[PDB]
């Protein structure tokens, strides 16, 4: 049944992939090599081309992603060769560097060896490669609550955060054969951060807000033709609302709106004043302004929505069925101002794709 | 099969309804009377109590409605007695008057005779009892585009709009036996309207915006225990975003955001300025301010969301399953600022309920 799932998935991916790459006549032969390889080894190894296009396809199939227009230009780094934690660390360091690209962010994925018998070769603990720690000690909240459990797990392994609101978590990951993960402090010279200022309102800097430049998701499983790449960190750039409307605004995150309201000089007393909405808008304007001023790639939700419309059009133009999760595609501010809000999407799961997988801690 | 659908629906409604009304011991007897009545007449007639509670239940079951907390206080007017168009008109006029209640809006439903063999007794053409007309003549857009087809149909029947942006449509409805509907101009003394001004920004009145006080939906079918009340106009008060974020903001509606941006003194040139979002917020603040200043009931989306949370809690407290349509429950501005955004809802259809039905024109 396992070998059969793998074989079925492989036939479907190879046929589709080679169709897209104009390699349709190589399918029969390639499928044979695969079937022998599976019968002999219990698995199979992707060609560079297959792996690259699989990564792109997987992005194209991400129902929740609004930034899919640029799926075909994903920069793919093949690190299936790594065997050592030094090699894993250096590959991660490198991913940060080349993705960041001095602020001109390059959408990049680094692909590590896949699971074998469901056995991971490399198991990454970070949610993102760059993320802030979180502390909840008897009433005292510091930093990013989202990171509380990972931060605690890391503080078991001999690490210690400074307990500012913006401690960078180290890389933490475990190698097959090892009982505990290792951790490595990030070289600060690799991490670009952006101070949040506002274009009109001088006092906004009193909040002393900042965010990191590059969101690099490192806890999702890339699935390509039956092969499970549990360790395959990927990055794009931010949509502004992600920082301004969620990370800095959520009560369960940094919870800044009341402070935003105060520094922008409005009362936060009455629901009917719509102070939350007003604070949300200024904070999000601040975010967009700050990233642009700092030479760090970012997109506003109107432009993003506008780009995603082009993606919908391209799919139709290419005869590809379009899938999407409406509940995640709509931006958390002014959703009815985008076309997404006014149409529906089929939320069917298509592979290749990126999937959630169990956290290795907690 | 028809009589069987009716009988099944009736058993389910009577049992549930009488359970809620502490009348559980009357179910067996009441069900018998119903079964005889159906076998003899092909239908059955609701008691006043049944009809009233059915109307309330139907509201409680409206997955898309955020205002459901107040379901049990719905004011029900039983007009199953009407036979003439004069009687229908007067019942509609009256509904407007008592619902409006000088601005202190009373959630009210007026229930007309139900369909017999799927044959309507009274067929209402209006979407709402109070609504603005719409004209689209070679490039020239006037009024509310949503009302274009109904306005045209009405202008077949000898009526003529003045072609302002805010022409009130007359009541239009048809009686069983008649080939054409009749129409009646609304007495202006019955219609409260609100000029949109802004609390801080004097120039906002230059836009010369207004909206009507009371939204009275008059084109949905109320279904209670197998009985189809196709004609049963109902009203609540407005949630501010309905006017500020949709009716006045939608490009396919009044499309005012660029004009809002100009009178509030911001540029409407760059997506990254978030001028749409900023314009949305000021316009919605204007709406809330204007309705409150005029002594007309309205609710902001935070308070509404807050009330709907209490409704969720009540359902649980009463052992009632809760149903909801997440895509409609989230407000079109700052949705992530409400709890609704951060949970899920079962979108199952439960009866009694209000349903769409085919437009009689177009
Ligand atoms: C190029 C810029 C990109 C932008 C602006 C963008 C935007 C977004 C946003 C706003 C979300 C929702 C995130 C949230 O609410 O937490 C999202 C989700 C997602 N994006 Fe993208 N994205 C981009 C590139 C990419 C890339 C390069 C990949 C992978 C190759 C990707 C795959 C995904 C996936 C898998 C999700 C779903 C995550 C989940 O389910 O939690 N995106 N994207
Ligand atoms: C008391 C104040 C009320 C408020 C503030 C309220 C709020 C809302 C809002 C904002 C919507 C979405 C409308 C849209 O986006 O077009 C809605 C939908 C709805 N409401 Fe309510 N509502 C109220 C009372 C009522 C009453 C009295 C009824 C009926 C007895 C009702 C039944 C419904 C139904 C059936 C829908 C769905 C309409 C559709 O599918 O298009 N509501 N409500
Ligand atoms: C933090 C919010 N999301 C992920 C949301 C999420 C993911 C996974 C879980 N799973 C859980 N185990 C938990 C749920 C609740 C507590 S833990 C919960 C939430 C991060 C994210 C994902 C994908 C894209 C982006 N934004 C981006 N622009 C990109 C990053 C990388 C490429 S594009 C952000
Ligand atoms: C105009 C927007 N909605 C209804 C949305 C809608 C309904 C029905 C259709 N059906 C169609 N036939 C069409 C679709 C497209 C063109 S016509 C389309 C849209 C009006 C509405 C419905 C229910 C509640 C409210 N708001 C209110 N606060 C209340 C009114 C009455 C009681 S509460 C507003
Ligand atoms: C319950 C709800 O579906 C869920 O909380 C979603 C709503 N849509 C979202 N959309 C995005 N982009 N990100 C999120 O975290 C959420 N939360
Ligand atoms: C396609 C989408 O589901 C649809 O256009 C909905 C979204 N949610 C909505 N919610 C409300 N309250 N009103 C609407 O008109 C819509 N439009
Ligand atoms: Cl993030
Ligand atoms: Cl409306």
């Amino acid at each position: 049944e396992e070998k059969e799932i793998l074989w079925n998935e492989a036939k479907a991916f190879i046929a589709a992939c080679y169709q897209e790459l104009g390699k349709a006549a190589e399918v029969k032969d390639r499928l044979a090599d695969i079937k022998s390889e599976i019968d002999l080894t219990g698995s199979y190894v992707h060609t560079k081309e297959e792996l690259e296009h699989g990564a792109k396809m997987a992005w194209r199939n991400s129902n929740r992603c609004i930034g899919r227009l640029f799926w075909n230009s994903l920069n793919v780094i093949d690190r299936r060769d790594v065997r050592t934690k030094e090699e894993v660390r250096d590959a991660l360091f490198h991913h940060i560097e080349t993705a960041t690209n001095n602020g001109k962010i390059r959408p990049t994925i680094t692909i590590f060896p896949p699971e074998e018998k469901g056995e991971k070769q490399v198991e990454i603990w970070n949610h993102q490669l760059i993320r802030y720690a979180g502390y909840e000690s008897d009433g005292e909240r510091i930093g990013d609550p989202a990171s509380c459990s990972l931060t605690a797990a890391c503080e078991e392994l001999g690490w210690r955060g400074e307990r500012t609101d913006f401690d960078l978590l180290p890389l933490i990951f475990r190698m097959k054969g090892d009982e505990q993960p290792v951790w490595y402090e990030l070289p600060r010279s690799l991490v670009i951060e952006v101070p949040i200022t506002h274009p009109d309102i001088e006092a906004f800097s009193d909040l002393e807000l900042k965010w990191y430049g590059v969101p690099i998701i490192s806890d999702m499983k890339l699935e390509v033709g039956g092969i499970h790449y549990n360790a395959a960190p990927f990055n794009g750039w931010y949509m502004g609302t992600e920082i301004g409307a969620r990370n800095l605004a959520d009560e369960k995150r940094y919870d800044k709106l009341k402070k935003v309201a105060s520094v922008i000089g409005i009362a936060a007393d009455y629901n009917t004043d719509l102070w939350k909405d007003q604070a949300l808008v200024e904070l999000n304007k601040a975010v967009l302004h700050s990233y642009k001023k700092q030479g760090v790639s970012i997109v506003d939700h109107h432009t993003a929505a506008s780009q995603f419309k082009r993606f919908e059009e391209q799919a139709e133009e290419a005869g590809r069925k379009l899938t999407g999760d409406w509940t995640w595609l709509i931006p958390p501010i002014s959703p009815a101002a985008t076309h997404i809000f006014h149409r529906s999407y089929d939320n069917s799961i298509v592979k290749p794709n990126y999937f959630y997988q169990d956290k290795p801690y907690e």
